[PDB]
């Protein structure tokens, strides 16, 4: 009969979230979902580079999770100070 068990490891943060603002660049939201875009962190999924500024990303770049336009985002000002 069977006895062996096994347990829970618990949570493994794999996030690891921090962009470093030693400049002052913007926070960008997306208003159809909440997808929030740091210009100090960049998307380097679609090739965003850490840093390049909203005026840097193209017009015809739509929010990676849901297709969403530019003027679907909202400009949050960051409260890191
Ligand atoms: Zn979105």
């Amino acid at each position: 009969m069977a006895h062996h068990h096994h347990h829970h490891m618990g949570t493994l943060e794999a996030q690891t979230q921090g962009p470093g603002s030693m400049n002052d660049y913007k926070l960008f939201r997306c208003i159809q979902c909440g997808f929030e875009y740091d210009e100090a962190l960049g998307w380097p999924e679609d090739g965003i580079a850490a840093g390049t500024r909203w005026d840097d990303i193209p017009d015809d770049w739509s929010c990676p999770d849901c297709g969403a336009a530019k003027s679907d985002f909202e400009m949050v000002e960051v409260a890191r100070s």
